């Protein structure tokens, strides 16, 4: 596809193990920000967003 | 030089001790990727590269 991810980061699970796991529930939240506000989307951060 | 490094990150080594160390063997791998693929060159990652 044409996604071309620049940032991909996970907590509580390691990326090399996702192919061997089963989940009981998954949710997906989606929105649009600007480039300087991307680092703000993380647990334990501060700022306007 | 004209390298102008943008990513310099080391594992199993502190940058401030590189001048006081002696090594039994050193290998160097080199190649070309694109800008959004640079973060994939690290242990324990996923992606196409
Ligand atoms: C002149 C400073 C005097 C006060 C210093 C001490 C307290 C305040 C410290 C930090 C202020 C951070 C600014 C807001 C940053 C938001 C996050 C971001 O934008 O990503």
């Amino acid at each position: 596809s044409s996604a071309s991810f620049s940032t991909f980061k996970c907590y509580g699970v390691s990326p090399t193990k996702l192919n061997d796991l089963c989940f009981s529930g998954v949710y997906a939240d989606y929105f649009v920000v600007k480039g300087d506000h991307v680092h703000q989307i993380a647990p334990g951060q501060t700022g306007v967003i």
